[PDB]
């Protein structure tokens, strides 16, 4: 029948209590899983949430039990990281005609950018021509925009690769898809394997290859799975590499911006920093060199969540300011300002939040007195502002902006990253009673700009912010158990998550779930055969423009009613959360 191909590969819903014995649970990609720790994240109070996420973040460093999937500390992952570092080095020793590209969609692309800058600086501060560049699905404006739909084209990915790789004779392409998912990277990786004489692709994400996305790509003949499998085959002969540790499911199912984003930095910063450090010392990179860095990153998790109680407060605030339809500002300096922006803009697609509910700010790029005029007038008693800076920053520029905002707001708090024995000028101190400071024990730093203290600082911030924004929204009832049900479908991945959530939550058959979801999307049009057989982009295109789609489809299924009857129910409820929740009992 119409729509069998389109949906052949979707796993059928299990009968009740079979979910584990059907073989389904074991088929759920790790990146999409329900993390058992967060089953009741929707009941947790603010301080628990922080524990829970802090604990979810911990899993990055958790070791492989005795049978199971390789992890970040496993010998095979470290051996691959060493080989890849080894291959970076061949390129480092020959900067003329060489290039290194870090490429991904969404937050994977955000990470690629942050990184590529730093390693450009490293080389620059040593007067070397920088060989790093990045690629973000949707071109460079994607870096700081919510643009979920751009990831779904493999040709786009390839065209942007060919742009950036024109003159060159040695290109290393680090393809980054947490889920081993994005058609953007799929194309690049494949392009590479077509031209190894020039190209060396390194796939990075956090599912085993056997869970890699197997869906038809609309402009491409192979799947991510096939590309990823072919890479793995080239790995013996060292012409491609797959770097894919399990780090455990996200605390918020499918939210790869969080642990997936962190692990991406932890993993690549490590390998690259080691690759550099060691060329200059004339030694081959070693499992022992990477391990230094990994353990430092692991310490940083302890250091960061050491401040858990002051993280929870800031959450309790960010949520209360949002509860009262107020706004939240995330002002920060340098690299940290950027992480501030990236997080605010991620709450758009993640939580169907307006660009303003969590806004981020660099000194988006508004310098001192441009932020005093432009933004400072229209704040309020109820808003929250967060300040994020090191004790190495223009702390004069800081105290100035905090001063004005104290009159216009009292719900300020702050994040400051200090080396040990660095002191907090007394004006600032008195402005923040219950401050959050992180002190970094001294480290025997090699290079010019102390990059390892950079990578530390960025990560620690991302953790805090990811945790705040994310838990804030939870406190507000927008999350259902540990799933975000009411997402805007803006690409094919999101479309599949929507459908898997309908199966999980209704527990009805896939065919019924598909029909209700596609009805929900296409309303007022009824299911025709064209619609049933349409490619997934066409559903996306139409859903992307609509509101409450997934909830309305779930309700149609629950009451076993039509869309018309489900809309009219949802309009007659106080809220969406409540309506869905009621219907689920
Ligand atoms: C936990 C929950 C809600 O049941 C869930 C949520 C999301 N996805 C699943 C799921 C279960 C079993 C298999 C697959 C496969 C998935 C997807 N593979 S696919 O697009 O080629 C095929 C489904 C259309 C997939 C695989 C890897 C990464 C992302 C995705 Cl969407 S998601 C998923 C389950
Ligand atoms: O790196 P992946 O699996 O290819 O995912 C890339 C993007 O879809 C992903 O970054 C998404 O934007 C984030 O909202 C996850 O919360």
């Amino acid at each position: 029948m119409p729509g069998t191909k389109r949906f052949q590969h979707v796993i059928e819903t299990p009968e009740p209590g079979k979910w584990e014995l059907s073989g389904y649970e074991a088929a759920v990609p790790i990146t999409e899983k329900s993390n058992p720790l967060t089953q009741d994240l929707d009941k947790a109070d603010a301080e628990n949430i922080v524990r829970l996420l802090g604990q979810c973040d911990a899993e990055i460093f958790q070791e492989e039990g005795q049978s199971t999937y390789q992890r970040l500390y496993s010998e095979s992952i470290l051996t691959t990281m060493v080989q890849v570092a080894g291959k970076v080095q061949e390129v480092l020793k020959e900067p003329d005609g060489g290039l290194v590209v870090l490429s991904g969609g969404g937050t994977s692309g955000r990470m690629a950018f942050l990184m590529s800058v730093s390693f450009n600086q490293l080389m620059k501060g040593l007067g070397q021509k920088p060989l790093y560049t990045y690629l973000i699905a949707g071109g460079d404006r994607s870096v700081v925009a919510s643009r979920e739909g751009t990831e779904d084209s493999a040709l786009h990915g390839i065209e942007e690769l060919k742009k950036v790789a024109a003159g060159k004779k040695r290109v290393i392409v680090i393809g980054i898809s947490v889920g081993l998912s994005a058609p953007f990277v799929a194309g690049q990786m494949d392009c590479c394997m077509n031209n190894t004489a020039v190209f060396l692709p390194v796939l990075v994400g956090f599912n085993p290859v056997s869970m890699a996305r197997n869906d038809p790509i609309e402009d491409w003949s192979s799947t991510f799975r096939q590309v990823a499998e072919r890479m793995q085959k080239m790995q013996e002969k060292q012409k491609a590499f797959v770097l894919n540790p399990a780090i455990g499911p996200e605390g918020l199912s499918g939210s790869s911006r969080m642990k997936g984003g962190s692990a991406t930095k932890i993993l690549l910063e490590t390998l690259l920093l080691a690759a550099h450090k060691t060329v200059d010392q004339g030694i081959a990179a070693s499992q022992r060199c990477l391990l230094e860095i990994l353990r430092t990153f692991e310490r940083a998790h302890q250091v960061t969540y050491s401040q858990s109680p002051k993280i929870a407060t800031l959450m309790k605030s960010v949520s209360t300011s949002l509860e009262k339809k107020g706004h939240v500002y995330l002002v920060g300096w340098q690299t940290l300002g950027i992480i501030a922006i990236m997080d605010g803009v991620e709450c758009i697609h993640t939580f169907g939040a307006d660009f303003r509910d969590v806004r981020g700010f660099l000194i988006f790029t508004f310098s001192q007195e441009d932020f005093l005029t432009s933004i400072l007038p229209s704040l309020t008693e109820i808003d929250t502002v967060v300040f994020i800076f090191t004790l190495d920053d223009n702390l004069t520029e800081v105290q100035t902006i905090v001063e004005q905002v104290k009159e216009k707001t009292n719900h300020i708090q702050a994040l400051a990253h200090s080396t040990v024995g660095q002191t907090l000028p007394i004006p600032l101190k008195k402005l923040f009673p219950s401050i959050i400071s992180i002190t970094w024990p001294l480290l025997f730093f090699e290079y010019e700009g102390n990059f390892i203290q950079k990578f530390q600082r960025e990560l620690s911030t991302k953790w805090v912010l990811n945790t705040v924004s994310t838990g804030a929204h939870v406190l507000l009832g927008k999350i259902l158990q540990n799933h975000m049900l009411d997402l805007r479908i803006s690409n094919s991945k999101l479309f599949w998550r929507a459908l898997a959530m309908l199966q999980r939550f209704s527990g009805q058959s896939k065919a019924r779930c598909i029909e209700s979801l596609l009805r929900a999307i296409h309303f007022p049009q009824p299911l025709s055969d064209d619609i049933r057989a349409a490619p997934i982009s066409c559903h996306v295109q139409v859903a992307h423009e609509k509101e409450q789609v997934i909830p309305i489809a779930l309700l149609s299924l629950l009451f076993r009613c039509s869309i018309t009857e489900a809309q009219a129910h949802l309009a007659a409820a106080p809220s969406v959360c409540e309506a869905v929740r009621s219907a689920l009992a």
